[PDB]
């Protein structure tokens, strides 16, 4: 009965501007799940909060009153009005939600038609999810076969990792807004070590890395011989975009780093390259204000911007996003088997509660009229003999139909 | 397992070739005992009338039970095996009922010139009832039929095979003149045609009856008529004295071949010399060779069929809501007869608590004024918790039947 529902925005839709914020800090993953689950009509949770989306999965009483209520929290969290998020609001129940969610985590459905993507994001929900009570069988399953199929379409249609498509698209933006440019990036993660090789791949040989800890860029710079990576203390930022001319920001900041005030003050890039400073944003809070983009020898490009680079062998048009699509009509069918064999709990436990009233009522009659553990033996046995049975057969369609006859035969 | 409709005609056989098939009531349990005697045939039913021989079957395969009863047609008809084949009638299943339906209900397409045989099909299932062969499939299939002929009569008044054959009989004999009147047999059908002939206007007949007892009867109960008694010996002088002779009885061979009859005086001049010999029997009581004769006509059932078909559709009311009918109960007893493949889990389900119950109980009778208590403690326990799956085995026709049916391989699976 319960849906499953999917409720989002994405980069499909929403601007980044709208999308960040709504943006769930890892860290507030535990506790966004327990405020959805505080709503009257949501009985489990969990938040997916990349850069290209932001979706809440629940596990809803009612369909109708779900939506209502994650959408009002929504609200209330981001900022945004209802009537804004409607407009942009993204809703599957159901077959459809896990469709979806199969789609996103093996990449055919963010930007680019052939990507990895939030299989390394599903794997982190599930992790930071396992202590938290509101993230449930149900969803935890869902997320969790997400995995399942994220891994097989991964070998079958072998599309890079999300992570490697944005970063790759930055490098592809820079090299193509430019007409030696000097290169530096701001935050030496995940992202920023791929923006880094995508730069080294490109024939880069001089990168000047941010970073808050030094630590890091140790680890890349010894990882890296090729190229010479040149460390800066986070405190020494805007002397490193001054000397610049293009600077990626790929940090996991909440708030931006560079605001208008900042990047006027900067002396102006080299007129080899066309007397502007490029700055790149992939992060999802981003880096760098919109305000930015009112300093005239400024430019600034966020995620929703790497659109108008979207070029990468694109004959993967049908293979890799073919191959995958039946992977995933398969695995659905296959999750919603197993969703189902969940209702199959509440009838092992009621089954043998009904028959234990039955023993009750029935010894009962009995005894008012050590013989008295030989009766009560006879009431246990004649029960176990019966529920033995249907004890294991609770292949899985066939255990699916056994449990439904059960119910039909009794409560 | 099938239910078979193995048939011949009037759609295509002659009742020359017919009567061969013909089977008395008093014969009915002999052929379905016969008939189930057959390797593929667990149940059978026989349904003889003027107009068609029909085996009604219960099959374990339908090419062989069908070659087995069409061999056992031909073994007990004289016929052969390939005049049968061509003019056996075949129909499985959900065709077959929805066949017996409409005959009962006297809406045959292929024999339009029947009238309903509601009252044979309740003839069978009487006779039905102390033959073994005689299962719950075809029974049932039968005792639907009944119910369905009944409301059908009701909406469209259709009348009885033996109504409109009678009536066809007298309609055809005047008909045929521009009368002395003789009638031979006074059951059922002679009855019908003495009624007959007193709704045309006629006041007098001449009624050769083997028995007496019945003559004097009808004698009786219809004062205003002349009735004149006469032994079956005296049959030929009576011929000898009508213009129509009326046969109507249940003599398996014939009563007038043309030896006798060709003999006979020429019936009255002002009939036109012509005398008609209306033959309602099957098998036949005249013979075909009386028809050499010059001054005389024969006529038997077959020769009733148009004008019986005529005065059917004539007299026709209410056509589709009898189909309705038809096609609703036709889908009502397929739900009923699928709802039948839950008997052989409930007796094993029963069995196998029944079993468990002693077992449990001697165990504890051997570890122990009040036996009865503890007895009853088993079967109670037992009982109660198999009420639910016994109540949810048995349904009538509705959506809960593939419920019911998927309990049943449930139970088969978990026991
Ligand atoms: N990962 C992806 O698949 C994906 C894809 C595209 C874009 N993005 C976006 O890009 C950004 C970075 O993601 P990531 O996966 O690279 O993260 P990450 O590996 O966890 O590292 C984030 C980097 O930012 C630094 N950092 C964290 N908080 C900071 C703060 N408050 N001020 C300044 N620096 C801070 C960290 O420095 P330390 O090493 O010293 O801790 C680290 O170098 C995020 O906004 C993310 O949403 C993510
Ligand atoms: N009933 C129908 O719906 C139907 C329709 C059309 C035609 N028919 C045919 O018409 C014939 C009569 O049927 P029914 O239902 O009227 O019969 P019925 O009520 O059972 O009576 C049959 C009559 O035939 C006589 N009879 C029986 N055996 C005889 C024999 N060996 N020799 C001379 N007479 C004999 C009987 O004499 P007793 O009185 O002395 O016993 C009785 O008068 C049958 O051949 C039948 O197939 C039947």
């Amino acid at each position: 009965r319960s849906s499953i529902v999917v409720i989002g925005l994405s980069i499909h839709t929403a601007p980044v501007e709208m999308r960040e914020k709504l943006a769930i800090p890892e860290a507030e993953w535990p506790r966004a799940i327990a405020e959805l689950c505080g709503l009257n009509h949501i009985e489990e949770a969990a938040v997916l909060s990349t850069c290209n989306r932001m979706e809440i999965y629940v596990l809803a009483l009612s369909q109708h009153r779900g939506v209502k209520e994650v959408t009002e929290w929504m609200s209330k969290t981001s900022g945004i009005p209802v009537s804004e998020i409607c407009q942009h609001r993204f809703l599957l129940y159901n077959k459809d939600a896990t469709q979806h969610i199969f789609e996103v985590s093996a990449g055919l459905d963010s930007l680019v038609l052939g990507e990895g993507q939030i299989l390394a994001q599903v794997k982190q929900v599930v992790k930071v999810g396992q202590g938290v009570n509101g993230f449930g069988r149900n969803i935890s399953g869902l997320f969790k076969h997400a995995i399942t199929v994220g891994k097989r379409v991964r070998t079958e249609t072998n599309i890079a990792s999300g992570a490697v498509s944005v970063s790759s698209a930055a490098v592809e933006l820079a090299l193509m807004k430019l007409p030696s440019a000097r290169m530096c990036v701001i935050g030496a993660g995940k992202m920023g070590k791929l923006v880094i090789k995508h730069l080294m791949a490109k024939g880069c040989t001089k990168v000047v890395v941010v970073n808050r800890s030094e630590e890091r860029v140790s680890a890349i710079r010894e990882e890296m011989p090729g190229i010479e990576i040149i460390y800066r203390p986070l405190d020494e930022m805007l002397a490193c975009a001054s000397e610049a001319d293009v600077v990626f920001t790929s940090t996991a900041s909440e708030t931006p780093l560079f605001l208008k005030e900042h990047v006027e003050n900067l002396p102006q890039a080299s007129p080899e390259v066309g007397g502007l400073r490029h700055f790149v944003d992939i992060s999802v809070p981003r880096n760098v204000g919109s305000c930015v983009g009112e300093v005239e020898t400024a430019r600034v490009y966020n995620v929703d911007d790497l659109k108008e680079v979207v070029a990468a062998n694109k004959e993967d048009r049908m293979r890799k996003a073919m191959e995958a699509q039946t992977i995933i009509t398969e695995e659905s069918t296959q999750f919603e088997a197993w969703r189902d064999s969940l209702e199959t709990v509440p009838t092992i436990k009621k089954l043998r509660a009904y028959a234990e009233r039955i023993r009750v009522a029935e010894l009962e009659k009995c005894m008012s009229k050590k013989t008295t553990r030989a009766v009560d033996d006879l009431s246990r046995g004649i029960v176990n003999r019966f529920l033995h049975g249907p004890m294991q057969h609770l292949t899985l369609s066939e255990t699916l139909e056994n449990m439904h006859a059960l119910n039909r035969m009794y409560g």
